[PDB]
DNA sequence: GAGGCGTGGC
DNA sequence: GCCACGCCTC
């Protein structure tokens, strides 16, 4: 019944989520179990969505398209600050 | 562009 | 726990 808080002597940020906690809680220890399999690469990650996000660096995978202009994005914030470039 | 990070619906 | 959205920082 508690709130997901951080216990280690410094540290004190509260989460909505336990899952939330999980992911601060490896920024205390050094955990970064997903890796990036590029070759050459070697980024890990604490969380998984990073890992993913992550990849499309190396794969190209461009999904958020500008309906304006041609050009198209990794990321759907990526895209949104290129927007206010055709106000 | 890219990484760190907080949040919420499922 | 996953996944995606969105903001902050460099
Ligand atoms: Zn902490
Ligand atoms: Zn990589
Ligand atoms: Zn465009």
């Amino acid at each position: 019944t508690a709130t997901h808080t951080c216990d280690y002597a410094g540290c004190g940020k509260t989460y909505t989520k336990s899952s939330h906690l999980k992911a601060h809680l490896r920024t205390h220890t050094g955990e970064k179990p997903y890796h990036c399999d590029w070759d050459g690469c070697g980024w890990k990650f604490a969380r998984s969505d990073d890992l993913t996000r992550h990849y499309r660096k190396h794969t190209g995978h461009r999904p958020f398209q500008c309906q304006k202009c041609d050009r198209a994005f990794s990321r759907s914030d990526h895209l949104a600050l290129h927007m206010k470039r055709h106000f």
